[PDB]
């Protein structure tokens, strides 16, 4: 239960702050079509003339899925502000899902005149793959998430997946999943669906920027008790003579003092400028791109290793594929102008992580001697070395929240490369589909496959509640900190607001790293 | 106790399946000679003219050791089948050892006519180095393990070890262990030895292959909300002009979509072909071999990092030293023909791990600009990078089970590089030796070292029971999976069977990765 | 336990009659060699030039097996007499096995002079395949059973088996069993082995002959109330005219009276005479032999369906392969003279079962009419028809006792075709083998297979006790019955006795069907 003329759920949609806790609960109203005419279909790069690196094999499903894996699905711009401006970190604790006031309509089109009526007896099916038995497509930054603006109605994305492929063909080990082979709950107007999940223990997300840097971590007023080789050729003597002179760590030469740690790992990336003139005249997008080679296919590393987007005084350049880029509502599908996208800046970590477009360092390459000169080389790729420390890619008000850690034998610091929390057991995929309704069948039994169905779609609200744990700050810093603030200068439109046509717009990407914390 | 005419143990040798458990208990009958005439001997590469990389210093011991560190010591071919075809993983829990029905014979050779009689009062000594105070030689894939075929009698290997060396000489820090300086139990016909060990907590071995690949892990039906730099030179305009055009993650271009993870680490290896014609005419075996340099000595990395043995459609090539190779019973000591060995194929992991003979990827090497062109380089060696995930080298019916994690300050994902479980405290080495029996001594005291002994050997059965924990599968996959199956086509001999001469033969190497599991 | 100088079992060997029960317990002393040098060997018809019907593939084992599946292993001639002369039936209830006073000797041959000494520490292994996991070879009438005469020492047969074969090659589904892969008990002089089994419920064996026949089962003094068509052409009328005259069952014409049952099933067999002159001059042994065709191979049906060996007054002929034939102790391997074998006579069942060399009957083959004449044919093969009744092949003092009912989906009246009791779970196969004893091994470890062993054999007594259930008789018959009796007429030797050289001899085959019982 209960009934047809009885709401099966209310509009819960608030935000509650409780010291070290904050419950965000937002509800949006959705629309679900009938996909593929209730058919599972094999799909492939086959006959697309697709590049060799773009081949793929998989299946498109008749099911739709719920996806709220974006911060703006839960935090209003103002809340996000509250969060990033006063806390050193946060993480998800537990969540709550709910489907209600579901209504199934049946459209009868004819003579251009289409009519929409209720089919009070139709059902919609749901089920959460809580045992992760289906391929996981959440956490690949796809569209179809809950809209940022509560007053927006959205369309549920269609669920499709991929599997092992050799060119545009499949292989023996390829897998095909049928979602109807999963116990799922059926609903009619008066029914509703609910379910709760608990997040696994996960590190707080570092919502702060360091107020010191690895190199500058010593006492500016005092020497060290350590010495380093300072000269191998004596100064003057009106001749250049071989020697071995040592000096001891001085504040006057911090760049040469023995230290305890190393910058973060790094996989260098090409650098491009926001002013076309500076760029080389060619299309190096794929040519000079940092790609990884997985079984014959190349794939751009994007955004790849967390690295400072640019060195100080140069928010002019950016890693060719080392920064998150969101599109403004104006941006088109492909080859859209620069001012139609928003490129994130990850320079807040230049204090501990290597800059993405530069060399990580220099390495000795030979054995110097009186007869052969000491040579070196530039290291462009650097794996994990003991003593390394680093910061992970920051998250954004419109970025991903989590991603499922692949189920592999081993894995290194599994933090989703494009921002987020790495979960061994993430929130499960919620699958929904309209059950088929056979149109009038022949008056004489026919065994051939049924392919005539009442055309219909469904609609209802969905509520998602998440309890977040805050990590308050207690900086003993004396001077004011940086804080996200809307510009007070007058203008035609207000940031994160609708316009004269009712189109909600997210002007810029907001990070979370404003508050300071020493190393 | 008990007595001379009383069996001190029975032939336990079965296999029991209990849902998530499986107890394999196999017993073989052994033969132990007298090694080195009861003498400890110093040994070295000294005076062998041995290469510089082959020098070594150590001691050969009068003791023998038990070694059952190979899967076929416990699993029959059929059992192995049962295992690999229905479980997603497994691991050792606890074991049980037992020595019994020991008999000591004394051979009296003369005039070519040798006679073997029982020495009812002789003793054999045993002891398990359960405190790991002796150099560990198990887990280096040596011969001498329990035979695969239960009906085979085997000879216990002789225990020898190495220590620090400088060329063919020793050093101050070198160590010399005397096994008689360990409390050991002595046995006569009527005695027996028993002992049980419990395995440490260890990850299940991944006995499955992925049904998806890192690159192809997204939803084939939906776009992303992320954008990437698509062109840096505008298309057409009857002129090639600098630009900055962005596109957004589309299914039509998966190879360029921002992702969350990276392929596994990699240390490139040379590639050789099974058809000599394709190979270069030279002996690059050591020349172009991937070697590591540890204190003046070079050593081939073999099999090294877990990497796909070859890309799709090429089970024709193989890493020069990146795959396990077992010899057929026909194979000789050295320089034996190809068809006398069996080369394992590790292509089951090409979904997550880099191919061993190819570059891991491409890296930007400079700072492009209108005046200087964007250049890149091929990365042949790649250390651990955050966001990396990978699969470990599979194990084989005739491969190692475990290896002792070296006792070092640090260590990375310590999974035995040539397959197996890394144990901090592995099953201890079981040492056995025939106690010396002085031949008739002079009738007048002489202090010089005793060197006249009754010639004798011993024999008895040994039982090893291991309880394995299974990780059942619950794949919601719809289509049939791949499964190990003996070929049904008729032939002269049955696989894993004796021939007309009674020689047991293991036709091919069986892996464990057949079942599928999505990423 | 217990000890070396301590007997581990006594010589139980009696027979006890207890009304409706009879316990036969006999013990014989055995000798077991080392077979195949402790090697499992593949064996086949390969390269024997063997006929197409004689191909086979299998393995010969290093194990020996105990077999007491012959009545004379338990019943003395006199006991057998007691049994067959006073009981209407009998069957096995429960049994008891025991191995003891086992002694292992080690032969050292040299210079033609061979010496046999005790190896007080050697072991012999035993185990009963009580789960029927090994191919069953008992119940195929092989030699190697316990000797009839208690004072005879015997050699344990070697255990070998067959499996699926295509010509002289094997197939995928072929099976290879290793007996060392079975938990088995080990014994030294002072040890012994014991085990008891309980027979399944099985029909008593019909140890009687019918004193009536199917056709002659009515009242000789009275008519029937039924009528039958007696003539279709009127008698006389000085002309032969069509008619329909009926008569009623009269004693004067029993051969035409309606009856209630039918004779037994039948598969006709060629007939041969004991006096060569009567036989056709050719070698029809295989030519005109009744063979069955199972997958390309032909096989003689022998002895096949239970049928009377010959009609009354003709114990001169016999079914070419429809009667059991035992060889006198004089008979050779092949092509031995008639008077060197003993051919059983199964005429005791001619009262209910069809004679083996004749047609089962006659059948109408067409539709007679004034224009076409009524024709018939001889039926040579007759399957089970409702209303059929029959007697099974009798057993002999020197015949089989039981056989294992094959594990097949279905099976018809599974009474072992060559006499005996069909058991779903028969007494298990008892397997015994001498454990190998490595001769002196090299003084330097060698991984190659061990192939040097102390030559030895074992010996001991074996006791088998069986409790049989008797089915006493209560015939109200007035006249004396037939009874097995030794001839009283004087002669040179006594039946079932040793001769002047100590050779026990079984003069004739004794059945069990002497007593009478009406239908
Ligand atoms: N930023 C981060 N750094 C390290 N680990 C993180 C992380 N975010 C999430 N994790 C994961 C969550 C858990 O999966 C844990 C790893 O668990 P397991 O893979 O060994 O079974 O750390
Ligand atoms: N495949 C695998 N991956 C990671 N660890 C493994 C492994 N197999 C065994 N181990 C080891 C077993 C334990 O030694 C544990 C490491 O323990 P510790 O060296 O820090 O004291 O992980
Ligand atoms: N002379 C005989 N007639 C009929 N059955 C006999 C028999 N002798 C033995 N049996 C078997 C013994 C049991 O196996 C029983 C059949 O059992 P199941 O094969 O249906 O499981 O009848
Ligand atoms: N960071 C890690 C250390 C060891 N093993 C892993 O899988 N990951
Ligand atoms: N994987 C590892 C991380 C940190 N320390 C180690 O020894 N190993
Ligand atoms: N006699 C029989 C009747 C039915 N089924 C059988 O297997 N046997």
């Amino acid at each position: 239960a209960d009934g047809v003329g009885n709401a099966s759920g209310n509009w819960h949609c608030d935000s509650t702050w409780l010291g070290d806790r904050v419950i965000t609960t937002s509800t949006r109203t959705w629309a679900l079509p009938t996909y593929n005419n209730h058919l599972y279909k094999q799909i492939s790069s086959a006959s697309t003339g697709a590049s060799n690196d773009n081949h793929y094999f998989g299946y498109s499903t008749p099911w739709g899925y719920f996806d709220f894996n974006r911060f703006h699905c839960h935090f209003s711009p103002r809340d996000w502000q509250r969060l990033i401006n006063n806390n050193w970190g946060f993480r998800p604790k537990r969540l709550n899902f709910k489907l209600f006031n579901i209504q199934v309509k049946e459209v009868t089109t004819n003579d251009g005149v289409t009519t929409i009526a209720n089919n009070l007896t139709s059902t919609v099916q749901v089920f959460s793959d809580s045992e992760y038995q289906l391929p996981y497509v959440l956490g690949s930054a796809h569209q179809g998430c809950l809209p940022p603006f509560p007053a927006d109605v959205f369309m549920i994305p269609q669920y499709g997946y991929l599997t092992l492929n050799n060119g545009s063909q499949a292989v023996g080990r390829s897998s095909f999943y049928c979602l109807e082979y999963f116990p799922s709950q059926m609903l009619r107007t008066g029914n509703n669906f609910t379910f709760s999940y608990t997040f696994e223990d996960v590190p707080f997300h570092s919502s702060y920027a360091h107020s010191q840097s690895l190199d500058r971590l010593m006492n500016p007023l005092i020497d060290q008790y350590l010495y380093y080789l300072n000269r191998t050729q004596n100064q003057s003597g009106s001749a250049q003579n071989k020697d071995l002179l040592f000096s001891r760590g001085s504040p006057a030469g911090m760049s040469v003092q023995p230290k305890n740690w190393l910058p973060g790992p790094c996989y260098r990336q090409q650098r491009v400028s926001k002013t076309k003139t500076d760029n080389n005249n060619s299309n190096f997008t794929w040519t000079g791109a940092s790609k990884y080679n997985l079984n014959g296919r190349e794939s751009i590393i994007n955004p790849g290793t967390a690295m400072a987007s640019h060195k100080d005084d140069k928010d002019k350049f950016f890693p060719m594929s080392g920064v998150m880029i969101f599109g403004k509502e104006s941006a088109g599908a492909s080859n859209t102008a620069l001012d139609n996208v928003m490129i994130t800046d990850e320079e807040e970590i230049k204090a501990t992580n290597p800059v993405a477009t530069e060399r990580f360092g220099t390495v000795a390459v030979n054995l110097q001697s009186s007869s052969t000169d000491p040579a070196t080389g530039d290291v462009h790729v650097m794996g994990a070395l003991p003593g390394m420390v680093w910061q992970d890619r920051d998250v954004y008000l419109q970025g991903p929240i989590w991603a499922k850690i692949p189920h592999t034998d081993g894995h290194f610091h599994p933090s989703p490369l494009m921002g987020g929390f790495g979960l061994k057991h993430p929130p499960p995929q919620i699958l929904i589909k309209n059950t088929p309704v056979p149109a009038n069948p022949p008056a004489e039994f026919s065994a051939t496959k049924f392919a005539s169905f009442i055309t219909q779609y469904s609609t209802g609200q969905v509520s998602v509640e998440i309890e977040w744990e805050l990590q308050k700050e207690n900086s003993k810093r004396w001077n004011p900190e940086v804080q996200y603030t809307s510009n007070y200068a007058k203008s035609a439109n207000v940031d994160f607001t609708v316009d004269n046509n009712g189109l909600y717009t997210e002007p810029r990407p907001i990070g979370t790293r404003y508050l300071t914390r020493p190393l």
